[PDB]
């Protein structure tokens, strides 16, 4: 499954409704390969490492 550009932006907007800045959410989505479960996990408790 590949999300579209529009779906990526709406995902980013939704995660930003928790208060995170755009660049941080972009970085988390990159680290998680656009899996929102892992992206939010990484915003909450850290990226792998």
């Amino acid at each position: 499954t590949l999300v579209t550009g529009s779906e990526y932006e709406t995902m980013l907007t939704e995660i930003m409704s928790m208060g995170y800045e755009r660049e941080r959410v972009v970085a988390a989505l990159r680290a998680s390969g656009n899996n929102p479960h892992r992206a939010v996990e990484y915003l909450l408790t850290g990226i792998p490492g």
